[PDB]
C-alpha cells in the first residue's frame, strides 16, 4: 500500500489511506494521495 503523502506514480498497490485520493497536481509529474 501507499501513504497519503506518498506519490503513487505508476504504482501497483492502493493507498493505505482510504480517505486519500491518488491525484496529480500538475500534468504528469507529482502524483500522490491527497
Amino acid at each position: 500500500c501507499v501513504r497519503l503523502h506518498e506519490s503513487c506514480l505508476g504504482q501497483q498497490v492502493p493507498c493505505c489511506d482510504p480517505a486519500a485520493t491518488c491525484y496529480c497536481r500538475f500534468f504528469n509529474a507529482f502524483c500522490y494521495c491527497r
